[PDB]
């Protein structure tokens, strides 16, 4: 009796949170249509209860781009600057074809689809925005003019060091423009859904209240459901029979997300830090991860030994919840970070720029749930980080913080919790649009 249209950005880390939201909203009585590009499409047969519509790449034009590297997502700007007419065409089709007693309540877009705002306005259709990065991260964007007028303790941001900012915003006419339209149009939206929870980013709520005149809602989506049904790669599910053989809290999970890439100098250094830590590890290396190779070709044989295993892909949150996991070495993508937080797993942080440095520093020095490794890649430093989080008594407090943080995330979903009442408002709000 009330349908919601959800249009994600076709990259994991963007597909994952939006389909989590859609499932949650489905949990609350709404119908779901997903607008998706054919590129990077998820497995629609995992969502029998969703209707999928494929758009904007079907009859191609400027999107005959490469499918796998740092230059896909050039689709993002292209579609932003050229997709408006098709989007309006497709939305109008769907609103024609519903109704008997089925309105369309709103359109929820990834905040990167800033072109969607004027399209929805043109159809008198409320639009809601979904942020896939943190509130802290929005607090640094919407402060990127004090930074410009000007190495350690960033002025007006004691959380961060200058290294942090100068690595985060190091491509800054490259995405200056589209980062700002993004903000411009989520301010002008009818509401913003944030994938976190109030007690995770309490220090950041004031900014969001004062910068964004639309209502905000903080929902830790990974506490509602994992993102597994929206996996673009196939799960290596054999890891769990191997995890069932390990003692509790004695495996380090290692994974640098869906898009990062490292050059062989560094890939072989990470291996040795793993071996040098003498901890057991389950290492996800996406085929593509390494400069030179397809998968993990520069790796010698048995080099990991009896304690190491390597795979192309897992159901990450489910692994983070297995009792064998004692720590998570991550590139600090916001989804991974939130998943590890919601499962109570402490982290070792690396990063590849772009919100990742700020996620790492916030979890490292504010919440104190991990060790920020990046002054580079060095074996002994890597081994020291793994052991301080996993074994050292010095790091008992980080492990303890991780457990309490998860409890805070659990409590927030209970009646009178921040996340509970946030979701309750969101449903109420959408139902009156
Ligand atoms: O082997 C893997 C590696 C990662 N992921 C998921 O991929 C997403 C990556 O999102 P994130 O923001 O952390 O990283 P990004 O790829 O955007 O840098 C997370 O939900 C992970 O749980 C997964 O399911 N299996």
């Amino acid at each position: 009796r009330r349908r919601i249209i959800l249009f994600p950005v076709p990259f994991q880390g963007h597909i994952n949170p939006i389909l989590q939201l859609a499932n949650v909203l489905y949990s609350k009585g709404f119908s779901i249509t997903i607008f998706h590009t054919n590129f990077n499409k998820p497995k629609t047969s995992n969502y029998p209860h969703f209707t999928f519509r494929f758009i904007l790449d079907n009859d191609e034009r400027i999107s005959n781009l490469p499918t796998h590297g740092p230059l896909a997502g050039m689709r993002i700007p292209i579609i932003n600057e050229h997709g408006a007419d098709e989007l309006r065409r497709e939305l109008e089709l769907l609103m024609l074809a519903s109704e008997e007693d089925e309105e369309v309540s709103c359109l929820i877009t990834d905040a990167l689809w800033y072109f969607a705002q004027s399209v929805a306005d043109s159809l008198n259709l409320r639009r809601l925005v979904l942020m896939t990065s943190s509130l802290f991260n929005f607090h640094a964007h919407v402060s990127l003019p004090q930074f410009d007028e000007l190495e350690e303790q960033a002025s007006g941001f004691p959380m961060l060091k200058v290294k942090d900012i100068k690595s985060a915003y190091s491509n800054w006419q490259i995405l200056k423009e589209i980062l700002g339209k993004m903000i411009k149009q989520t301010k002008a939206s009818s509401g913003v859904i944030w994938n976190s929870f109030k007690e995770l980013e309490e220090s950041e709520l004031e900014t969001v209240i004062r910068e964004i005149p639309a209502p905000s809602f903080l929902i830790p989506l990974p506490k509602h459901l994992t993102a597994s049904s929206s996996s673009l790669l196939d799960h290596d599910r054999t890891v769990f029979q191997w995890l069932d053989q390990q003692p509790p809290s004695s495996v380090l999970y290692v994974s640098f997300g869906s898009t990062s890439e490292v050059d062989e100098k560094d890939f072989l250094e990470i291996a040795r830090g793993l071996v040098d830590s003498k901890q057991s590890f389950l290492w996800v290396v996406r085929p593509g991860f390494v400069k030179g190779s397809t998968w993990v070709e520069p790796l010698p044989d048995g080099f990991l030994g009896e304690r190491g295993r390597i795979v192309k892909w897992v159901p990450q949150q489910e692994v983070l919840a297995h009792g064998a996991i004692g720590a998570f070495w991550t590139h600090s993508g916001w989804n991974s970070t939130l998943e590890s937080v919601c499962e109570g797993v402490p982290m070792i942080f690396s990063d590849f720029g772009l919100d990742q440095p700020l996620n790492a520093r916030y979890m490292s020095d504010v919440l104190k749930v991990g060790v920020y490794l990046e002054n580079g890649w060095e074996r002994g430093e890597i081994a020291n980080a793994i052991r301080r989080v996993m074994v050292d008594e010095e790091g008992e407090y980080i492990r303890q913080n991780a457990r309490v943080l998860k409890q805070k995330a659990d409590v927030s979903l209970m009646k009178g919790g921040s996340s509970y009442e946030s979701l309750e408002s969101l449903v109420s709000y959408i139902s009156s649009l």
